């Protein structure tokens, strides 16, 4: 009948793999555009280039997350296989099936090269594969798609190899003067300017992270450096700044000097708060909560009450699954640098909390809802990625913070053991006595404060 007339108009299974019937054994949906829960890769590709309607949500999310279940080489071949459909009925079949599916495939190619060129930048063979495919396309409406895609391939070819709206404030200095990079340090640089330069650095690092770097826990795999470079730069910066804060504290063995170091780092946090760099606030909080620093009760004692409160209120941002942090983040306007660590925590819970596959009628379907959920979290990341700061770069201070290496030649575990042993040395556990230590700093320790220029 008329049901068979639709299917028999389409190609049979012996000549074409992307036209088998929709069923409980190959595809599952969660009225309008149906949201695909799970399915085999063949059925996911079919829906990615479906003839009845455009699915821009599915295209975006598929291309962001497909590497967790399908290689780029495998994907390119499957969309070419979808494209090469075997041929009044012929004229209607060309009208309603061949032309729209071929239009949808090229839209996927256009999206792929525009938004995920790094695949083609990684694999040289994948690019010349993609260009050869687009080269062999002859059609009426198909010509401007070929020009539009090859336009973008040229834009990314040249891309392979700052302006302010308002007047940015004066770069502030303290002990170290412009150019004297050998004297640059925590207490010698201006605290305001340390916060500004770290925020600019972290903002740039936040903005460079792409969605695919976070999918499938690929930053903790054998192939992490090419799959997740910007992500790894962000994580490593945080590691290096946090351990550097801890090192500055615990290697200051004189109590009164250590109090000054801690107080200065609290001031850096205060300026991060003014800038809405929440990444920076929680790096300071992490450093202050770490095993070596948190146990220094004698250092805590001499911190002014108002600074104590600032740290205590900053910690409380993290309590109850970051409730107050999330409310603070929604309440502010740009520019900001969101706390990056929460996205990794929630992505890991989603990855670990949902299975790779779903069984239905004794066959393993790919869990696409798992990928979309991860992609929804990366969507939140992206909405804070176009927020430039009205702040002037200082190249020497930037370079200093970009090249932090507190661990030196040590391993992380080894260095954090050293930090804790150093903590025990400077403030021994009770009932052992507290020894006095000599001063290490020859310059004045009084801070210049966090109020900028223009009295
Ligand atoms: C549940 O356990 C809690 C924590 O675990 C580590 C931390 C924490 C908790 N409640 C609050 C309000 N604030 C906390 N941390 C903030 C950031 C800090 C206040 C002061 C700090 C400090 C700094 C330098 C030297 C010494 C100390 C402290 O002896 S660190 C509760």
């Amino acid at each position: 009948g008329a049901m068979a007339e639709e299917q028999m108009r389409l190609p049979s299974a012996d000549v074409y793999r992307f036209a088998e019937p929709d069923s409980e054994e190959n595809i599952i949906f969660e009225a309008g555009i149906p949201i695909i829960k799970a399915g085999t890769v063949i059925k996911l590709i079919e829906r990615l280039t479906y003839h009845m309607y455009a699915d821009p949500n599915f295209v975006r999310t598929f291309l962001t997350t497909y590497r967790s279940f399908c290689k780029p080489q495998e994907l390119l071949s499957l969309i070419i296989e979808r494209f090469e459909i075997p041929e009044a009925e012929l004229k209607r079949f060309r009208k309603e099936y061949i032309q729209p599916v071929q239009l949808r495939v090229l839209n996927v190619c256009r999206h792929w090269v525009e938004h995920h060129f790094y695949d083609f930048e990684r694999d040289a063979y994948l690019l010349q594969r993609m260009e050869e495919f687009i080269g062999t396309v002859r059609g009426k409406a198909m010509k401007k798609w070929v020009e539009s895609i090859t336009k973008i391939i040229q834009r990314k070819k040249i891309a392979r190899d700052i302006t302010f709206q308002s007047s940015p404030p004066t770069v502030e200095w303290h002990i170290s003067r412009p150019g004297h990079i050998e004297t640059f340090d925590l207490l010698t640089l201006h605290p305001i300017e340390i916060a500004r330069q770290l925020t600019l650095l972290e903002s740039d690092l936040y903005r460079a992270v792409q969605p695919s770097e976070l999918v499938g826990s690929v930053w903790t795999k054998e192939d992490k450096e090419i799959n997740s470079p910007n992500l790894l730069k962000m994580i490593r910066h945080t590691t290096n700044l946090t351990l550097w804060f801890e090192k500055c504290i615990v290697e200051t063995e004189n109590l009164e000097e250590r109090v000054a170091v801690v107080s200065r780092i609290i001031e850096i946090l205060q300026v991060f708060q003014e800038l809405n760099n929440f990444n920076g606030v929680l790096e300071v909080v992490s450093a202050m909560n770490s095993s070596p620093v948190y146990r220094l009760d004698h250092t805590f004692e001499q911190i002014p009450s108002r600074q104590k409160k600032i740290l205590e209120e900053a910690h409380e941002l993290s309590e109850d699954h970051y409730k107050k942090y999330l409310a603070k983040l929604r309440s502010i306007n740009p520019p900001c640098v969101p706390f990056f660590g929460i996205y990794l925590t929630n992505i890991l819970k989603t990855e670990e909390g949902n299975p790779e596959v779903l069984k239905r009628h004794g066959k393993e379907l790919i869990n696409f809802s798992k990928r979309r959920k991860v992609a929804e979290i990366t969507g939140e990341i992206q909405q804070y990625q176009n927020q430039p700061y009205c702040l002037r770069v200082e190249s020497d201070i930037k370079r200093f913070f970009e090249n932090l290496n507190p661990m030196g030649n040590s391993m992380e575990k080894e260095f954090t053991d050293y930090l804790f042993n150093k903590s025990l040395e400077i403030e021994p556990r009770n009932p052992k006595p507290l020894p006095r230590f000599p001063k290490k700093y020859s310059y004045p320790l009084k801070s210049p404060g966090v109020r900028p220029s223009n009295p």
